[PDB]
């Protein structure tokens, strides 16, 4: 009964009946669904055991501070959990949270006279009606949660937890061919439900690909008239030996119309998932195009009906089955060669280009010195690995050689080894192997591009996917984004199967964590439901008239049910509760986005938190550019640094579906700048209209305080707009907290899409320079932290190169060439040293300033 449930649980989670993956009778799904079951019940079993604080590290994961993750006192009201009385202590920042546990107990022995039985270990400390916690050995100003209190200047609320009330919640919580010389051939049969103008004729280009790099030159097929069927029965002979063929080759195909037209493409792995060479007749369920696709998944179109379809044949080259020669018999081809007898002049010529794109006689010079690469040059390895030429057999076991025996590179090493210019299999088991040191926290931050790094996979069964799910199934932040990444492209049907597959996989190590996102899944749900009633009705009557019929159909028990008490999507950590319909409204923008706010008793203050329902749109690059932010304001805080940045959730959860997280206590530049009658914010002048409204905001002294808190949150964004080349900037766009904070929303283009230049606005110079015309202690203040934030994220150059490299799997139109990745490089000007980008920059930075001095003169 419970095995049948929990399976229609998981079909309903992860939006695909799980019946489908059994009808397709293909062994691979079969074979990855039997392995990965396993794998993820035996993660299952690890957790239900696990000690109370190893429970909470894998439930609660500590949110520290940047600073901390490698004096000032304060109050801290702490309660324990079968009470509503609390205590106010007085404590310092250099404190640990024990110290305030055992200062915690101290108060409630005198309160209840008795000699409490109880130490500080035995408790861990709740962040009130939060799933956060404070533990470990750690000052309060290292948490995330006592930081942001000292900012706001907020008292942070405290539960002391005991052992047995969490152990209770992880108990409640249960689950040959190198002798084949002859050159590779392929027989084009015929195509199938081909659409094309009747007057051109249809050529089928062939290709076979090691990623990105061709093993061979391309060769096109016979021009064969425009018919729905046409007809070829003809020889397809490749450049290569089939003794040649690397394991992880594609065979690639384009059928295109010519007098050029695309019409369809199609790619296939010429070894199966067993390493058996593949033979028999191969009908291709085309994608159409709009020419050949190395990069494309190597997975036929499910909707056969209506997909063309090019019918091929792989010959029988052996009379047995033939399989990739295993890594014993490869290292034993590898282990035979000539070192590199170099002399000292030419040792200098490696050194230089191997801490340098390089020429013909560049590439040779690399080869040769293969060992002294592996030897003296570790990190040089990726360089090493594009000098191969993959289309020999014992050039690829030379380097297979050196790679099983090559030492551990750097994370930062290990995430450019993840790109589609690095197709082989033991090339992308070794970056695996040399990103597992990856922290939780690092792993977090780069979930993003490893999901999408899940496209350019081959096989279901990888390393890569084992991975993912082995750091997901420890830590449940984790694994709530795995399955919101996975989730959110449900609707794309070259993933559907892959990711589908993942999510089953996620839910049988995690039965309790797939009923708590089935309860994410059923409100958005209703918030789909009620945005679809919002865009119909606001099309026939008054804003005021369908804010009220939206408050009414919120009211349905239905809809307060399935509304209330989740875990937020945007952030495991932020428990929504009651959901406050008063507050609720829509907003006038094209997509009329639900703007959803909630309540929590139990969190006080801090639980009144809201999300954005927003329906119409890919939300995605929005995602990546917050992410992007959100990583220089980490790297800059590691350099001691702090740009007060809002780096506000946003997560697709579905087909053009996401959530927005709410600032509370911001509106836009624009709504402030309407300089409205009877507020407290009316301007003399329209110049003054944003330094009001932070005076009326900050009384007394603490004005300074917010005029401190623009000018850093400025500089930030001037530098991450500037780096990102995020345009279309306008007041509608840009908004300001009430504690002066600057930030930037609805991230529509980004990396040029042509050459952004460096703004500088005047209405941000006027309270930047306090209101005053001319404040050069003030403006120059600004353009040092523009500058130091600007060379802290040039240091880190090869980081967001790294990871944007990987985010051209994503398939976003605004990141699909090296011209954008190009745009970066000029933008961070990697290819200078730091004084020649710094006088480049200050040009820009001058450039940005004589155009914000345009308005300053009228
Ligand atoms: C990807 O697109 C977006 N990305 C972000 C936001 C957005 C937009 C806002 C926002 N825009 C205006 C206001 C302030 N208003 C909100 C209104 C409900 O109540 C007023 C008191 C102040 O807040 C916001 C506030 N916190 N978080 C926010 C996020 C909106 C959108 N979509 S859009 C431009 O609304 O179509």
């Amino acid at each position: 009964r419970v095995k049948k449930l929990i399976n229609s649980q998981i079909s309903l989670l992860i939006g695909k009946g799980l019946h489908e993956f059994d009808s397709l009778r293909d062994p691979e799904v079969n074979d990855f669904r039997t392995k990965m079951r396993q794998f993820c019940e035996e993660a299952a079993a690890h957790r239900q055991q696990l000690g109370w604080v190893e429970w909470l590290q894998y439930s609660f994961p500590l949110q520290l501070e940047p600073s901390a993750r490698g004096n000032r006192a304060l109050l801290v009201n702490v309660k324990f959990e079968g009470s509503e009385e609390s205590f106010t202590f007085q404590v310092s920042t250099k404190d640990m949270p024990l110290a305030l546990m055992a200062c915690a107990l101290r108060k409630k022995a005198t309160v209840f006279r008795q000699p409490l039985v109880e130490q500080p270990e035995e408790y861990a400390l709740q962040v009130n009606g939060r799933h956060e916690y404070l533990y470990g050995n750690y000052p309060l100003c290292h948490f995330q949660y006592i930081c942001s209190c000292l900012h706001s200047g907020l008292t942070p609320h405290l539960t002391m937890v005991h052992s047995s009330s969490i152990l209770a919640m992880r108990d409640e919580q249960s689950n040959s061919l190198w002798s084949l010389e002859q050159p590779f051939s392929i027989e084009l049969i015929e195509g199938r439900k081909v659409n094309a103008d009747e007057r051109m004729k249809l050529v089928v280009q062939a290709g076979l690909f090691h990623g990105n790099e061709m093993l061979c030159k391309t060769v096109s097929s016979s021009e064969v008239n425009v018919c729905s069927e046409p007809v070829w029965k003809q020889r397809l002979e490749f450049d290569i030996s089939v003794c040649d063929l690397p394991r992880m080759a594609r065979l690639c195909f384009a059928l295109y119309a010519v007098v050029d037209c695309p019409i369809a493409w199609a790619n296939l792995m010429l070894f199966d998932y067993k390493d058996q060479l593949k033979t028999g007749e191969r009908c291709l369920y085309m994608w159409p195009s709009v020419l050949l696709n190395p990069a494309g998944t190597v997975r036929g179109n499910p909707n056969t009906e209506s997909a063309a379809a090019l019918v091929i044949y792989l010959p029988e080259v052996a009379p047995h089955p033939v399989y990739f020669p295993a890594l014993e018999k490869i290292l034993e081809l590898g282990r035979h060669g000539e070192r590199g007898r170099i002399t000292e002049e030419e040792q200098l010529q490696l050194r230089e280009i191997l801490e340098r794109e390089l020429y013909e006689h560049e590439k040779d010079l690399v080869w040769k010195m293969r060992h002294e690469v592996q030897e003296h040059f570790p990190e040089a390895l990726a360089r090493l690995l594009l000098v191969t030429k993959w289309n020999k057999h014992e050039d690829v076991a030379q380097m297979l050689y050196l790679l099983c025996s090559w030492p551990e590179l750097p994370v930062l090493s290990a995430l450019e080894l993840l790109d589609f210019s690095f197709p082989d299999c033991y090339v992308g088991s070794f970056a695996i192997k040399s990103l597992r040191k990856l922290t939780d926290d690092e792993l977090f931050q780069y979930l993003l591009q490893l999901v999408q790094v899940l496209k350019y996979e081959s096989y279901l069964d990888c390393e890569l996917t084992k991975f993912l799910l082995g750091r997901a199934l420890a830590n449940r932040k984790i694994g709530h984004f795995l399955f919101w990444h996975l989730r959110s492209e449900m609707h794309v049907p070259s993933v559907a199967l892959r990711f589908g597959l993942i999510m089953e996989a996620y839910c049988r190590g995690s039965t309790h964590h797939m009923k708590v996102l089935m309860k994410q899944g059923e409100a958005l749900s209703k918030l789909k439901a009620l945005n679809d009633f919002v865009k119909v009705s606001s099309q026939k009557t008054t804003k005021p008239q369908t804010k009220e019929m939206m408050h009414m159909c919120m009211r349905q028990e239905t809809y307060m049910e399935a509304l209330s008490h989740l875990q937020s999507p945007l952030d495991p950590s932020t428990l929504l509760e009651e959901v406050c319909v008063e507050q609720c409204t829509f907003m006038d923008s094209k997509m009329k986005p639900l703007w959803i706010m909630y309540s929590s008793e139990e969190a006080g203050s801090a639980g009144n938190v809201g999300i954005i329902f927003k329906n119409g749109d890919d939300l995605r690059q929005d995602m990546l550019t917050l992410q992007m932010i959100q990583l220089m304001d980490v790297l800059w805080k590691q350099e001691g640094l702090d740009l007060r940045m809002t780096p506000y959730g946003c997560l697709p959860t579905g087909d053009r579906t996401g959530l927005i997280e709410v600032v509370l206590h911001s509106d836009t530049i624009a709504n402030i700048q309407l300089n409205k009658s009877n507020m407290a914010a009316t301007a003399a002048f329209n110049k003054d209209a944003l330094l009001n409204w932070l005076k009326s905001k900050n009384p007394g002294e603490a004005l300074d305080r917010a005029i401190e808190e623009f000018t850093l949150s400025c500089a930030g964004y001037c530098v991450a707009t500037y780096v990102l080349g995020i345009g279309d900037r306008h007041s509608d766009n840009i908004m300001i907290r009430e504690s002066g904070q600057l930030f930037h929303i609805d991230f529509g283009h980004f990396l040029g899409n042509e050459r952004v230049p460096f703004i500088l606005t005047y209405d941000f110079v006027h309270v930047i320079q306090q209101g005053k015309t001319n404040n050069s202690e003030k403006f120059e203040r600004f353009r040092g932290y523009c500058e130091r934030a600007y060379t802290i994220l040039r240091r880190h150059g090869l980081l967001f190169l790294h990871l944007f490299a990987l985010m051209r799997a994503a398939g976003l139109p605004e990141l699909s060439c090296s011209k954008d990745i190009q745009y970066l490089k000029d933008s961070l000007a990697l290819g200078k040293t730091e004084e020649e980008a710094l006088k480049h920059f200050r040009v820009k930075f001058n450039e940005a300033l004589r155009e914000s001095w345009k308005t300053k003169v009228n």
